[PDB]
């Protein structure tokens, strides 16, 4: 009901450079010189290839939700370049994916890591869920690395903003990564902030069992059928009690009783205080560059 | 022009209770037990005594200013309990304010800890502009610790909301820190984003100088001569000609030749990514306790 103030900001393709490709849709890591700014900003450029009006109506609907979103574990959206295809300015995470960043590094991972980035991500989604926001595609690839004590959600393909009164959202067809959804997604394509804590959950296992694939091995086809029945993803053997039963409670079927992004932040937040008690790991020139994160223009 | 559809808390007395005194205005440090939360959010309580009229309406206009700010770099407002003298709830700060901080541990401060304060007290102050706030008392005095790593600015009872089309506020009568006051305030008890701005000049000089008193020995009543002639607060002897540069720029006569807050943080974050080039120092049960920077209800 509120009025959308965000501001779109349009870069010229002279204002910043592609230094090297982080993936191939293309995604290059470079730096975003402002004319006349006397800063250099890394970021990520998501250009796509053969122009095709369905996939720039994609691209600037994900545009649209992450220019509209601003909190410290969102992906920031420094603007876009009108070229004939449409690329998406966005600022570097230096370390990419944390599922990825979770599996390349296990043996240096503690407890405290571990816990930070859930009460981050939780943040991240409680603010999300204050901008009536609704992710659809929460998952440990989506959540990417500015630090490693610094994690922010992103990819905003499938998010959907809800209008005034809009209490769910319907989906009609479209493919959403099945392992992550609720149940009432799966059946009956309604998706709400408590279908998003659902997939929280998944991804907090996804982060404790330090990159496992979940239900691996399990056709997609009768994961509706596995969590009917009772069925969900087993106790990460660094998880203590505490921790698995916040996971459980994120796949209760009744989405009402599955607890809240706040909630969760509480939750993690005291064991954060105390890691050891609750996850038990055995061991446990650039003068100019500034990050997106300082600039505010 | 912006409906404010902040929140204002009312507390109940018994929900928290005072642990002991931080100063005597009285304040003191306790702890928030919101009923049936299961969490404990420690907390300062400033109460204020033999209730007058006049009093009380000073301290509901703060917490009005302070309900309507929520920003990592500035402190959080609780709530506020309506008993015969109107108490204001607010996060605890560990630490205490930033001057007698850096006074109590020069020897441990280096140039990393400098620079980092200097750039959240900026975007604390550029967040209070973008809510078009204007300060009037930015002061080391009013910058609280949360951790050595994280500071935030407070003391809202000189703030002023601006109007929409209010451009600059015209104060009346009513002792403001001479001190730290733009040349157009003592003069013309004119204030704008750009006099705190000056202000934040002070700000800096004090923690550079490790808590030293601006213009110590000099009248307040002649400062606004000393300001006219040209003088200036000295050199701190820990800084470099880039971070004074920054000092006196924010002490401009004219008010849109100083720096702006945004720019102020781009500035400092640069110097922050190689602090000893800009700053040369010598040797540089609360089981459910939760901060209330975790707490959103
Ligand atoms: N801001 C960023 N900084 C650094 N890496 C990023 C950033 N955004 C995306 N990436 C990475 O770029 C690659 C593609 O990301 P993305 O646009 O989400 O597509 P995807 O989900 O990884 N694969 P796909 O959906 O098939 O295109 C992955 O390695 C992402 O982690
Ligand atoms: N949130 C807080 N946490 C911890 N200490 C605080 C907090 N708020 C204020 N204090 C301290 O409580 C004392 C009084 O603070 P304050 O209400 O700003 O009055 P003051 O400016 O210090 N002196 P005065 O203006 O004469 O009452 C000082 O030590 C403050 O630093």
């Amino acid at each position: 009901e509120a009025p959308n103030q965000a501001l779109l900001r349009i870069l010229k393709e002279t204002e910043f450079k592609k230094i090297k490709v982080l993936s191939s849709g293309t995604v290059y890591k470079g730096l975003w010189i402002p004319e006349g700014e006397k800063v250099k900003i890394p970021v990520a450029i998501k250009e796509l290839e053969a122009t095709s009006p369905k996939a720039n109506k994609e691209i600037l609907d994900e545009a649209y939700v992450m220019a509209s979103v601003d909190n410290p574990h969102v992906c920031r959206l420094l603007g876009i370049c009108l070229t004939s295809t449409v690329q998406l300015i966005m600022q570097l995470m230096p370390f990419g994916c944390l599922l990825d960043y979770v599996r390349e590094h296990k043996d240096n991972i503690g407890s405290q890591y571990l816990l930070n980035w859930c009460v981050q991500i939780a943040k991240g989604m409680n603010y999300l869920e204050d901008r009536r926001l609704v992710h659809r595609d929460l998952a440990a690839r989506n959540v990417l690395v500015k630090t490693p004590q610094h994690v922010k959600i992103t990819d905003f393909g499938l998010a959907k903003l809800l209008g005034a009164e809009e209490k769910e959202y319907h989906a009609e067809g479209g493919k959403v990564p099945i392992k992550w959804m609720a149940l009432e997604s799966i059946l009956h394509r309604i998706y709400t902030h408590q279908s998003d804590v659902w997939s929280y959950g998944v991804t907090v296992w996804e982060l404790m069992t330090f990159g496992s694939k979940p239900y691996d091995g399990i056709p997609a086809s009768e994961i509706s059928s596995i969590l009917e029945k009772g069925e969900r993803l087993p106790q990460p053997p660094i998880c203590t009690i505490d921790v698995y039963m916040i996971m459980v409670k994120c796949w209760m079927i009744d989405a009402d009783s599955r607890p809240k992004f706040r909630e969760l932040i509480i939750e993690f937040s005291k064991m954060a205080r105390d890691p050891q008690r609750y996850l038990v790991i055995q061991g446990d020139d650039m003068d100019d560059v500034v990050d997106a994160d300082e600039y505010l223009i």
